[PDB]
């Protein structure tokens, strides 16, 4: 649950992701895979990478980062009123893709780490506080439907 002004903090936040959203994407996966090698083995079409440089040369990890962040970034505006556009990646994630929420948690603090090192002294504490608690609901909210589901 979040207050009007941390909205505010978010979308604020949300603008400087959208003036690139490519790079800010490829970013947040890079970080995922490079900290956490176990999140690679759930991409079929990732998994042939084993570099970094290969990552980064990958022009369809670019490519899913988009559509990672596109799919977020339009969770994000509707303001916790997001039951629609929500369940679909709660069970597709579940069911098809067998991602576990420890791994939600990962790619939300990979969020946070890309936002300050690409925006540096302009991620402010009040906005990494509403930026937590946005994504803290969004992985509670998938949370309740991966216990539905048994998930695990
Ligand atoms: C901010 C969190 C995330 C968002 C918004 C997101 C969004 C998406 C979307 C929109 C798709 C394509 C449609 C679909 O299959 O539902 C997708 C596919 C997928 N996601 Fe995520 N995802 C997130 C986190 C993760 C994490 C942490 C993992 C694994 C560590 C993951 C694994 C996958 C896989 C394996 C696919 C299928 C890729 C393919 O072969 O095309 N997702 N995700």
């Amino acid at each position: 649950g979040l207050s009007d002004g941390e909205w505010q903090q978010v979308l604020n936040v949300w603008g400087k992701v959208e003036a690139d959203i490519a790079g800010h994407g490829q970013e947040v996966l890079i970080r995922l895979f490079t900290g956490h090698p176990e999140t690679l083995e759930k991409f079929d079409k990732f998994k042939h990478l084993k570099t970094e440089a290969e990552m980064k040369a990958s022009e369809d990890l670019k490519k899913h980062g988009t559509v990672v962040l596109t799919a977020l970034g339009g969770i994000l505006k509707k303001k916790g009123h997001h039951e629609a556009e929500l369940k679909p990646l709660a069970q597709s994630h579940a069911t098809k893709h067998k991602i576990p929420i420890k791994y939600l948690e990962f790619i939300s603090d990979a969020i946070i780490h890309v936002l300050h090192s690409k925006h540096p002294g302009d991620f402010g504490a009040d906005a990494q506080g509403a930026m937590t608690k946005a994504l803290e609901l969004f992985r509670n909210d998938i949370a309740a439907k991966y216990k539905e589901l048994g998930f695990q």
